[PDB]
């Protein structure tokens, strides 16, 4: 049973995306889909190996907000937490209002 799988992706959402990942500057808002995006997108970025991305699928913005050093090192251990976070962290310094 599955259909209208498109739907599963949350509609782009702020145009605080500047011109970046169409996601808003506040990694709370990031939907499922569009923190897998960038997430995604981070990997290629940032030239990341060892990430597991495939785990974050279920993890949108709020739940990615909340995630600390400690919380990435168990998906994604070592530097590559701190790269994402120290992104993520400064990208929410400018939040969408």
């Amino acid at each position: 049973g599955s259909h209208m799988e498109e739907k599963h992706m949350p509609p782009p959402n702020m145009t605080t995306n500047e011109r970046r990942v169409i996601v808003p500057a506040d990694p709370t808002l990031w939907s499922t889909d569009h923190v897998r995006q960038w997430l995604e997108w981070a990997v290629k970025e940032y030239g990341l190996p060892d990430v597991n991305i495939l785990l974050f699928q279920n993890i949108d913005g709020k739940e990615l907000c909340k995630m600390t050093k400690d919380d990435f090192q168990r998906l994604t251990p070592s530097y590559n937490a701190d790269i994402l976070l120290s992104h993520l962290h400064y990208l929410r310094e400018t939040p969408l209002p």
